[PDB]
């Protein structure tokens, strides 16, 4: 395989004065961009949700809920606070096969409507990155959608690497 290079981290803003308590709760994935994200026209990606629960020790318990093969499935993982507020690493990284590196950075949010989060991982020696556009509801304005496209492009991703998952009612509500 070939891949679009991960951008340098200096091109990825960090949300100023991140407020971990305010960010918890359910977020819908209304946009998704990445070097392994690809528009499939015939089978469009379904919207999923991700729930952030802040723990006693200030890490997040993060649960994603998906509608796959007629059932809800739940992927749980831990985000451990990193170097600056709003950055995380993945907890228990040794329990993920082939995984050597994993970084999360909250790029911006207003907490009660929208967020943009950056992810970078190295698995089987390949460097993957993605940007997620989170919304407290399933719809978001054209202005936010365009802004996200603009941001995705600034990290080297073309239009065919950007997807807006289709809203669904099953599992995620
Ligand atoms: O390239 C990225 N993402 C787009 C492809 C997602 N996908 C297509 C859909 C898969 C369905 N699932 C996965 C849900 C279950 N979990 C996993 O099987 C998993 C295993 C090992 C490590 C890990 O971390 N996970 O999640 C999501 O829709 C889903 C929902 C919520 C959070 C989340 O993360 N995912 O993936 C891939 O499987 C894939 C294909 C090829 C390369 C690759 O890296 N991945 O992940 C990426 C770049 C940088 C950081 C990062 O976390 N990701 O995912
Ligand atoms: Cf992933
Ligand atoms: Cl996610």
């Amino acid at each position: 395989s070939d891949l679009i290079p991960a951008p340098p981290l200096s091109k990825v803003p960090l949300q100023q004065n991140f407020q971990d308590n305010q960010f918890q709760g359910k977020w819908y994935v209304v946009g998704l961009a990445g070097n392994a994200i690809l528009r499939e026209d015939k089978d469009p990606q379904k919207m999923y949700a991700t729930i952030y629960e802040l723990k006693e020790d200030k890490s997040y318990n993060v649960t994603s809920v998906l509608f796959r093969k007629k059932k809800c499935d739940y992927w749980i993982r831990t985000f451990v606070p990193g170097s600056q507020p709003g950055e995380f690493t993945l907890g228990n990284i040794k329990s993920y096969p082939g995984l050597t590196s994993y970084l999360v950075r909250v790029v911006s949010t207003n907490y009660n409507q929208h967020a943009m989060v950056f992810f970078k991982k190295v698995s089987q020696n390949r460097e993957y990155f993605k940007i997620t556009l989170y919304g407290r509801t399933k719809e978001l304005t054209s202005e936010l959608k365009e802004n996200f496209i603009r941001f995705s492009k600034s990290l080297g991703l073309p239009e065919n690497h950007i997807v807006f998952p289709v809203p669904i009612d099953q599992c995620i509500d």
